[PDB]
């Protein structure tokens, strides 16, 4: 799982991250 692995810990840091972002500008 040498991609796989990390793709758990890339997905679990980004999706996570990716997840909270965002940005209204109001």
């Amino acid at each position: 799982s040498a991609d796989e692995e990390l793709e758990a810990l890339r997905r679990q840091r980004l999706a996570e991250l990716q997840a909270k972002h965002g940005d209204p500008g109001d």
